[PDB]
């Protein structure tokens, strides 16, 4: 049987940080949408970051860019005293963070995340609840570069109760696995199972319009027992699809990243897998930088190698490089596309974990997928958003120049 | 508990087709032909005979030529006609042809027992197996059908194992599953009859005496519908062997393909998988070579490719692929279906497999194939020798890299 339906009207808006300077021939930017989710908090907010460097003196920098970071820290300080019980979740760091001091003396609560002494991994998700209506599910870092100085990509749900709580649920898992003396038990509390999961999908109504809409979550150790993996929900989507699959994600590395190393075919025997027996068309757009890993490069050549005419396979794998100039290059870690997506003829998939086997394995990440019978939707304004960075002059082939790439690109 | 320990004075020897006009330097240790060991064991034959063949091509005839190059092969097939007659018990079991052999025919009113199997419609494959067991005592596993080409026009690789009759009995067990199912109202049990079991496999490979030292040597079989309970699959054994090289892998098939060749197209990363981990988890190197001719798969350039991309410095993974080719001049071109690498073994630094089968889904999966596996804490012996053999291929001036032209190769060669 089905789970109840939800009747709340959400609605979805695709969000992008586009980094200063670059042009393209739009969605609403990161900080208006956490600015305006900030003005409209009124009962609680849950945040579930990766790390805080809000301000200059955070980054050690003084670039006018960190204005609107600046901002929505100070938004952040406002929601306490007014009324709205916030609650942040962030992983270990190594030294205690002024922005996280300043909120809990704001009235804000704060707890740490060891998922290193749990799991082996860290706390890289980052989305917000907000008054357990709306959401927001993205890339963007508590960060005041992801806000103008780094490309990322993220959803924001509006007046969707129902998601909002199985969101919160997720959220809830992570603050109980803040406090002190505090383990993964055996079998979670009742009070975290969901109905909700790729064999039964939460039925909302996006923008007027019936879908199916759920919320996977990763390590499998933080997973209830009615919550699909964020694995499994990767590669039902991966393996449903029958026309193509645009993937834009920073890293894609089918091992795993840090262990002694272990081989993890998954992701990369499925898009196999989709190019061969179904002819479906993969593109695979990857981040690179002056930080990316080398070891990509291979792997990353052991997929173009697929495209053939005689197996009638079309995998095409393309470079997204952040233009850089003098100025830009000063400020430190910034210029990336930092996006985690993929979309189908059919299907859309927002994730917060690079393609790697540790973010789905020992390290924490959320994941939204969205199905709907429309002519288009979410889905389609993915795949606009795919096609304008995949034609944009940003993205380069596996055997261009490095030099005329505007920016370090180690894989180049 | 491991099962009894073998006593038998086995005696392994390589057996080799070389095409003829292919030439190699001084020493390049020569091992004797297969022609020699097929004459000697029909010869020494005295018993009972099994044989499990693919198609039966032996004399000029069959094939529409007149080249004496076939002597070799109608002269064995001269010997088979001799063991019924003089109280060898000879049985048979062929892959289901389209139309009447005649090798079958002149066989049987020899004297001898033929059956074919039809695996396509048991299992959707074919009768792939190529292998001897005579007497009980001795018995060849290879990739030489029984044709004559394969004799002198074709590559062959295969092992001769002499004096080891607990092998051969194990071998027969394979060869009973066969003849059984040659028969008309016969079909794949759900469980195999106790007699079809084995009590040697990879987990208790069976203890012989190799060249005068213990060794562990064990058979398998594909595929698994065709496999007793106790019955290590083709696959297994091969994934096994990958897995457990710490230094070295070296593949010589004529084809590798990770997919299903004929069928719904499937994919089957299973042996890519284990190759790439090998590669990267334990940094292990990887040699392909893949034999060429105007007859392969052109779907199987661009898999390779994929293969040798993971060539990097950066994982420290090291994949190389070569293509082999036998060259072919204006007379030896006439010759249908030869001037080819059969080859179909894996030798690492720890451990020997030589099977019967290319290296594709359909025979693991539905195709029926036997490998023998062989491990020995020596300082040569078999696996030396089959590295050897795949170090003078590999380095003779018959292999090529996956960029080379066609123009310069000497053959037909469709993935270059
Ligand atoms: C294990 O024992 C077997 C049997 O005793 C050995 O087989 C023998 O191997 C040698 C060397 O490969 C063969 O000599 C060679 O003969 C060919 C012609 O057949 C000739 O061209 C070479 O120059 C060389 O003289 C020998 O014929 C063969 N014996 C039989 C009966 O076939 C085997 O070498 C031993 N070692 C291993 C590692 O198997
Ligand atoms: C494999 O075994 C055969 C015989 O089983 C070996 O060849 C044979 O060697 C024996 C000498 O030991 C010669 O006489 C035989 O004596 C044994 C007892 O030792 C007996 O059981 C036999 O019935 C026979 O009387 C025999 O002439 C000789 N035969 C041949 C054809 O060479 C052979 O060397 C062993 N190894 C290989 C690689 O074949
Ligand atoms: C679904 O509804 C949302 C909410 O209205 C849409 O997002 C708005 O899009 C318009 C442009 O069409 C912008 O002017 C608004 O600023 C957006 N809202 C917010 C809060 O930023 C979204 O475009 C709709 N999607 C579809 C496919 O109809
Ligand atoms: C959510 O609901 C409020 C009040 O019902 C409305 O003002 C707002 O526009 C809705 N959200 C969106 C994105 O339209
Ligand atoms: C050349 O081949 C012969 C015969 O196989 C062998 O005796 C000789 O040792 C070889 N030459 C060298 C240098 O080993």
């Amino acid at each position: 049987q089905r789970p109840a339906p939800c009747y709340d009207p959400c609605e979805a808006v695709l969000v992008e940080s586009i980094p200063e300077g670059l042009e393209f021939p739009s969605n609403p930017s990161t900080s208006q949408a956490w600015l305006g989710l900030l003005a409209g908090a009124h009962s609680s907010l849950d945040i579930a970051s990766f790390y805080w460097t809000l301000t200059n003196n955070d980054t050690h920098t003084q670039e006018p860019s960190a204005q609107q970071g600046e901002e929505v820290l100070q938004q952040l300080q406002a929601l306490a005293p007014r009324g709205v019980k916030v609650r942040i979740a962030v992983s270990k760091p190594n030294g205690p963070l002024a922005d996280l001091q300043s909120l809990l003396q704001s009235g804000a609560q704060v707890r740490m995340v060891d998922m290193q002494k749990l799991t082996h991994g860290v706390l890289h998700t980052k989305f917000w609840v907000v008054d357990q209506t709306h959401f927001y599910l993205g890339s963007a870092n508590m960060d005041w570069r992801s806000l103008t100085q780094v490309k990322e990509l993220g959803v924001v749900m509006y007046n969707c109760s129902c998601l909002a709580r199985d969101l919160t649920k997720i959220f809830e898992a992570y603050w109980f696995l803040g406090q002190a003396g505090s383990s993964i038990p055996s079998t979670w509390p009742r009070s975290f199972d969901t109905r909700y999961n790729q064999e039964t999908p939460m039925e909302i109504c996006l923008n007027g319009t019936p879908a199916l809409a759920y919320l996977a979550s990763a390590p499998p150790p933080l997973c209830p027992s009615g919550r699909t993996p964020d694995l499994k929900a990767l590669l039902n989507v991966v393996d449903s699809a029958r026309s193509f699959i645009y993937i834009a994600v920073m890293n894609y590395l089918p091992t795993m990243e840090f262990s002694p190393r272990r081989f993890w075919p998954a992701i990369d025997d499925g898009l196999r897998r989709a190019a061969y027996e179904r002819g479906v068309k993969v593109r695979l757009l990857i981040s690179c930088w002056g930080h990316s890993d080398p070891s990509m490069r291979s792997f990353l050549l052991s997929l173009a190698a697929l495209h053939d005419n005689h197996t009638h396979s079309d995998i095409q794998v393309k470079l997204f490089v952040v233009p850089t100039d003098e100025s830009q290059a000063r400020i430190p870690y910034a210029r990336v596309n930092h996006n985690k997506y993929m979309v189908t003829e059919r299907a859309s998939y927002i994730g917060t974990s690079n393609w790697s086997g540790s973010y789905f394995t020992e390290t924490a990440g959320t994941s939204l997928l969205v199905t709907q019978n429309g002519h288009g939707g979410l889905r389609s304004q993915l795949e606009a958003v795919f096609l304008r960075d995949w034609e944009s002059p940003y993205s380069h082939d596996l055997d261009t120049s490095a030099n005329s790439v505007g920016n370090a690109c180690r894989l180049l």
